[PDB]
């Protein structure tokens, strides 16, 4: 049993990537379900989950391509129970190599203001920012990828 | 006499933008003079303006560059008894240009969302926002520069 890592829009994986935000975004911070799950969330969208087994995602994120070859990826977060051990930052480094495979150049993020520094050692920067959406601070963040 | 446009930081064409902008933002306006003028006017700054006379600026803004290539054209001001005559534009594609010949490939604007459609005319497209800042709505745009 090897951890995996998996890029796709099946009814599974894309089942495993709800079951996270639910968890997360609605259930334990109180975010209403209509804003979590939104009108990019259809059949066609492709998810990337972390996997310890078969039967356990841990890790998540949206793939959301932009124009310009600019790559945003969104909606990230991990299971409770195994926060603080370098998953998530696992699981972008994959995207990021799975995104520049597809002819991206660049690394989006918005981010939460509190997030700023993690993305930073990962080598992104602000380009906006700080404003205000949904009621809380956010910063507009990029990277150029190689 | 023919119209003429000056880019450069120079005692007298910023004087001729600071003066443009007092009188808008701040006089006519009622934007806090501490929060118009900001630590990003120095005497190194260059500022763009179109004089009708070498004794009458007309339009202006601020040139501010940064990182990758990206140049952003901000304090956007036209004196009230001549707007509505196409000078702003006319001021832009100058800047434009000018970024060009510099080695931008592409141009940012930070505008407040009731000028959206005029910048989409000119080319750009939003690719962040609404936000909000200083009490108002923003977008963020870009453009690529050919």
């Amino acid at each position: 049993n090897a951890m995996k890592i998996i890029f796709s829009a099946s009814p599974a994986n894309r089942a495993a990537a709800y079951a996270l935000r639910q968890a997360v975004f609605v259930e334990e911070r109180g975010i209403s379900a209509d804003v979590e799950f939104d009108v990019k969330d259809t059949d066609q969208c492709e998810y990337a989950v972390l996997y310890l087994q078969p039967d356990l995602p841990i890790t998540t994120l949206r793939l959301e391509p932009q124009a310009d070859h600019v790559m945003r990826f969104g909606r990230v977060c991990t299971r409770k129970a195994y926060r603080g051990h370098g998953w998530g930052r696992q699981l972008l480094t994959a995207a990021e190599e799975w995104a520049t495979q597809r002819g991206f150049t660049h690394g989006e993020i918005h981010g939460e203001l509190t997030a700023q520094r993690f993305y930073e050692l990962c080598g992104y920067r602000v380009t906006a920012g700080p404003y205000d959406e949904d009621g809380a601070p956010v910063v507009i963040m990029h990277k150029q990828l190689l």
